[PDB]
DNA sequence: TCGCGTAAGCAGTCCGCG
DNA sequence: GCGGACTGCTTAC
């Protein structure tokens, strides 16, 4: 096979580096990598190194990397251009992997570990570990196993073992029902003390040493904990264990308000879950604790004990350490279907960057751009300081607020990069400038032909034509992985609502899901065999049906967000290819081409209807236009459709044969305009959206620029089984919205439209009857909490206190001499409750940590004096107001005699 | 919230507006 | 009351 680098580091002149060989077998080596760095040359001087311009390079070689480094420095005081990748394990692995690498993910060691710390005062702060460590559970990928460490004595109690028994028996038998699939993959570890625990721990990680390491909250919390409490035990060198190269550093990580320490073990990638999950998975959830994630993700019920979790190893130690071993498990689930790890080692071997790189762009992009050009012997510029600069982003259009009843919505595909693409935009392919004349004028076609020799965009620049750019040519490989794994996605969606409308008539059998690759439009033979199943079956091939789209999803858009990355890189000062020419060259071509396909949409439309000055382009954002499709309906008649799915064809076979064309034409010519290198601007039909036939629901509302709903039955390409809601920018899709209001929200949104006026009046009726019995948790807002230290002054509110900030101050008064009540995090999330006057917390609001309870110690007084009235005028009425208004309907019946009868 | 971009919405504070 | 200036937070793209 062919070889693999694991991980790689600079550790003063040498390189460290784990990889897998040629046999397949995990070896480390330290190597004394000589660099290469550039500098300009006379136009004489023969060489075969040129950087991006053309401009000859003679190469510099170092007796090692400090000279290279120090060469660097000297350079700036001199004031010329140092070139070439600074960042020398990249170089390395250019030079050592200089392929397209495969890797076997079965050869990498990748580590999920959890740790308990009982702490009687409080949290237990990492940079103290003052606390014994009285659990570890750690999984290894390559054993499949989950080795248990367990501590039997401690200050804070001794306990007996854990028993495997009774941590499989269901919860009814008093068991913990650890999953029965991992029973047997326990390996369990008690200890008499901790010393013995942590040098056996350290024993077992020096044989299993992970390359990739995660769990929940690792970087911040369990690798801090463990390397300062071995610290504190044993000592710094045998804390240092814990890297292959004995080489540690606490990293100081700094935001806005603060800072906060981890430890950089040299030797290893710590892939923190929640930082992948953050990253990749494009939910904003009001809690990040792994109970509330696995319980959205898996459908898992929350880990139930009583008391403190600082009272649970000696009250229950059975349950404690089952606990640990679960969340083990649960963050393995979590993978299992999000596959986060796999899209981090594809990403990051594609690249060839450190694995732990991949949650920066920035990182990426400039690796794979500088690989691109070694590949020709082009030599990189060198990194700049830039003034951060504001600069122009997307247009979007102001709608009327109304209902809109049938409407189909069209977009470019990867926009921002079809861009870079067609105007050829890169670093190198600056061909200089043109006068601009005001953006509306190209908007129209009046203003003059920029160039005839070059590609323009309407911001004035000009690119060269006569070759790609390596920002166009690495973009669109990219672009293309993404594309392949769109359609796998998009497929076992189709294949979903294949199963789902097959479930309407299960059969009465005992038979099996078959066996069929998901990523693929089901054959007819399937199709015919899916008729013949019964619903368990079915209900089977749905759920692997959904985790097959759930794994296409995850290829797909986080390859979508790494090329929109670049777009967005190039306006970011960090970046080697900064320029806010190229970054506004995209954005402003991006503004003239949903202002200039708005009027060709608009011009074709009205020539078919035979109007003048008629606007049937409603809405558009950035990329988008959304066409109202009442005249097209009308034109043949509602009464000439047998049903829904009728006229959803119709609008289906009118988008695909006469829009799409016309639009098609329209930006060919928008091309030829701009003289652009090649024509990538494809605007799909997106949605096909209107109320059921024959209904009185309304189809669609807009309120404002991004906030609108749609009643959707076709979604590129995929014809639901039922029709599904595309709701934007309401508060059913806020985060900071109480859980149990979007969900009536939802519901009133689908009754307007799908049923019409009369059942959302019935429907808020009811929801304003009995909401004052709905679980706290589940009404209560959440925002996320900064600066409460800015904000307080004395205990109480300085001026200007933010709402939820004023709740977290009453909450502290409320705790206050506590050190066993929950602490509001700074720049966490809180669920925040308005407070009826004269409460005994002294505050018109309250505020506790998200995806918890609120504690014992307040939480009779919070529930007495809720403000209900409030809580449903502010979250549920306002919003419902706004939806009503624009749609033109009331939520109330309003008194129209008769009545008088 | 360490790690690519801008546009733009709503809640809330403070305060004017005769 | 509500709007504007402003801060804070969150979402669409
Ligand atoms: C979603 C998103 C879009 N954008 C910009 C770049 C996108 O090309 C542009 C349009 O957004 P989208 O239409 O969401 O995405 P897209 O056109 O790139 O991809 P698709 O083929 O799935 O439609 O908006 C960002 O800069 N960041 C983002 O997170
Ligand atoms: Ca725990
Ligand atoms: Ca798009
Ligand atoms: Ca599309
Ligand atoms: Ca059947
Ligand atoms: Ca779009």
């Amino acid at each position: 096979m062919k070889e693999f680098y694991l991980t790689v580091e600079q550790i003063g002149d040498s390189i460290f580096e784990r990889y897998i060989d040629s046999n397949g077998r995990e070896r480390t080596r330290e190597v004394e990598y000589k660099p290469s760095l550039f500098a300009h040359c006379p136009e004489s001087q023969a060489t075969k190194y040129f950087d991006i311009y053309g401009k000859p390079c003679t190469r510099k070689l170092f007796a090692n990397m400090r000279d290279a480094s120090q060469w660097i420095k000297r350079m700036e005081d001199i004031g010329l251009e140092a070139l070439g990748m600074d960042d020398f394990k990249l170089a390395y692995l250019s030079d050592t992997y200089n392929y397209e690498i495969k890797y076997d993910h079965t050869k990498i060691r990748v580590a999920n570990f959890d740790i308990e710390v009982t702490s009687p005062d409080g949290f237990p702060e990492p940079s103290q570990a003052k606390h014994p460590i009285d659990a570890i559970t750690h999984y290894d990928s390559i054993d499949d196993r989950f080795y248990v460490f367990d501590l039997l004595n401690s200050p804070y109690g001794n306990v007996e073992e854990w028993s495997i028994e009774i941590a499989a028996k269901l919860q009814e038998q008093g068991g913990d029902e650890v999953p029965s699939e991992i029973i047997d993959k326990i390996i369990y570890m008690p200890f008499d003390n901790e010393k013995e625990l942590l040098m056996e721990y350290l024993n077992f990680w020096q044989q299993k040493t992970p390359v990739i390491l995660t769990g929940w909250n690792v970087e911040s919390f369990a690798i801090p904990y463990v390397y300062n409490r071995i610290k504190n035990i044993f000592g710094e060198s045998t804390a240092k264990r814990l890297s292959p190269h004995r080489k540690t550093r606490v990293k100081v990580i700094e935001n806005m308000y603060g800072s906060r320490e981890i430890i950089t073990l040299f030797g290893i990638s710590v892939l923190d879950y929640i930082d992948l999950y953050k990253k990749f998975s494009f939910t904003n959830q009001p809690s990040y604790s792994l109970d509330y994630i696995s319980e959205f993700e898996l459908n898992v019920g929350k880990l139930k004990y009583d008391g403190p979790i600082s009272k649970l190893r000696e009250s229950n130690h059975q349950r404690y350490i089952s606990y640990n071993i679960i969340a083990v498990y649960r963050v393995l689930q979590i993978d299992a279907k999000r596959q986060f790890i796999n899209l981090s080692l594809d990403m990051g071997y594609y690249a060839k960057i450190q694995i732990q790189s991949v949650f920066s762009p920035i990182k990426t992009w400039d690796a794979i751009i500088f690989n691109s050009l070694k590949e020709q012997n082009k030599v990189i510029p060198q990194g700049r300081s830039h003034p951060v600069q504001p600069y122009p982003g997307a247009f979007v259009k102001e709608p009327i607020p109304n209902r809109y009843k049938y409407v189909m919505s069209f977009d470019l595909t990867s926009a921002y990069p079809s861009i870079i693409r067609q105007v050829n935009i890169s670093p190198e392919t600056i061909a200089g400038t043109f006068k601009v004349a005001p953006l509306h004028d190209y908007i129209n076609a009046v203003a003059e032909r920029p160039s005839d020799v070059y590609s323009c965009s309407p911001n004035g620049m000009m690119y060269y034509k006569d070759r790609d750019g390596v920002v166009p040519t690495e973009i669109t490989k990219v672009f293309n992985q993404r594309k392949e794994h769109k359609g796998y996605m998009l497929a076992a969606q189709r294949n979903g609502e294949i199963i789902k409308e097959a479930l309407h008539n299960p059969n009465l059998s005992v038979d099996e899901p078959l066996d069929v690759d998901y990523r693929f439009d089901f054959s007819d033979e399937i199709k015919e065999k899916i008729k013949k199943l019964s619903a368990k079956s079915l209900n089977e091939m749905l759920f692997r049906a959904q985790r097959t789209e759930v794994a296409g999803m995850t290829a797909q858009i986080n390859r979508k967000a790494l090329i929109n990355g670049l777009a967005g890189a190039l306006g970011n000062v960090w970046f080697r290819y900064y320029d806010l020419r190229n970054a506004t060259a995209i954005t402003t071509f991006g503004q003239m081409a949903l202002q200039w396909i708005e009027r060709k949409v608009n011009e074709y439309l009205n020539e078919v209807c035979g109007t003048e000055g008629e606007a049937f382009v409603l809405y558009g954002d950035t990329d988008s236009i959304y066409v109202s499709a009442d005249k097209i309906i009308d034109k043949v008649g509602e009464s000439k459709f047998r049903d829904t799915n009728h006229w959803v064809d119709f609008l289906d076979k009118f988008a695909r044969e006469r829009m799409e064309p016309a639009i098609d034409r329209g930006f060919r010519e928008m091309c030829e305009y701009m003289n652009n290198k090649q024509h990538l601007m494809f605007m799909d039909r997106e949605a096909i959206a209107g109320p059921p036939l024959g209904s009185k629901g309304i189809g669609g509302f807009w309120t404002g620029k991004k906030r609108y709903a749609l009643n959707v039955w076709d979604m590129e390409g995929t014809r639901y089984a039922e029709p599904k809601l595309k709701i934007m920018g309401l508060e059913t899709q806020k985060s900071s919205t109480p859980k149990a209001v979007q969900k009536a929200l939802k519901e009133c949104i689908r009754r307007m439209l799908q049923e019409g006026e009369e059942s959302l009046q019935e429907y808020f009726k009811e929801f304003e009857k009995e909401f004052r019995q709905l679980n706290y948790i589940s009404i209560a807002s959440v925002s996320s909490a900064n600066n409460i230290a800015k904000y307080d002054v004395g205990g109480f509110p300085g001026p200007k206190c933010p709402f939820h900030i004023r709740g977290i101050l009453t909450y502290n008064r409320a705790i206050k001499g506590n050190i066993d009540a929950p602490q509001v995090v700074e720049g966490e999330k809180v669920y925040v409750l308005p407070l009826r006057e004269g409460n005994p917390f002294g505050d018109k609001c309250i505020a506790w940590p998200s995806g918890t309870e609120i504690t014992d110690l307040i939480k009779d007084d919070v529930l007495h004096w809720m403000d209900y009235t409030v809580l449903l005028e502010k979250t549920f009425i306002k919003p419902l107001e706004g939806f009503t208004s624009a749609a033109k309907l009331d939520y109330e019946k309003k008194a129209s005699l008769f009545d008088m009868f």
